[PDB]
């Protein structure tokens, strides 16, 4: 319904690197975008609520920003436990739609 | 935060069966529970919102019910394309935590 496209869809990068993934919506969803991480085999973990607000427990190496239509998620310095798929989700209006995901690997 | 207990963790049925997967919250979340479907490698999809309510296009063989700490997700007649992992998420307070997942397999 509100479509999100997430870029890239696969990302391969080395321990230490800044990694930046983005998320674009097609209505302005104002600021209502969550970020999820899913480790292989586990359930999703909420990383960032409302574009910017880092959640309890999540590394301070992660950041998020955005207004309107465009968002980004930064991992300032990549560590091994970041190998995961990362999702954006808008919750401005139902239904809640996820981006298609960024698969982050470590070369 | 609020811990979510999902059961079972894996399940086999064959097409036609009734399958019932549940979720308990460790605190009154009143009614605020989302049910997710995830087929392998694709983005999660919202099936059921606020415990009971069918989101657009989700077959009418899914229903949810619940108030409180206890919720149920039923699949009235299992089909070939219901094979997926299923998730509950409370969103009463932050963080939004998921249950651990129900893998459904076809027997």
């Amino acid at each position: 319904d509100i479509q999100m496209t997430q870029s890239p869809s696969s990302l391969s990068a080395s321990v230490g690197d800044r990694v930046t993934i983005t998320c674009q919506a097609s209505q302005d969803i104002i600021k209502y975008l969550n970020w999820y991480q899913q480790t292989p085999g586990k359930a999703p973990k909420l990383l960032i609520y409302e574009a910017s607000n880092l959640q309890a427990g999540v590394p301070s190496r992660f950041s998020g920003s955005g207004s309107g239509t465009d968002y980004t998620f930064t991992i300032s310095s990549l560590q091994p436990e970041d190998i995961a798929t990362y999702y954006c989700q808008q919750y401005q209006s139902l239904p809640y739609t996820f981006g298609q995901g960024t698969k982050l690997q470590i070369t």
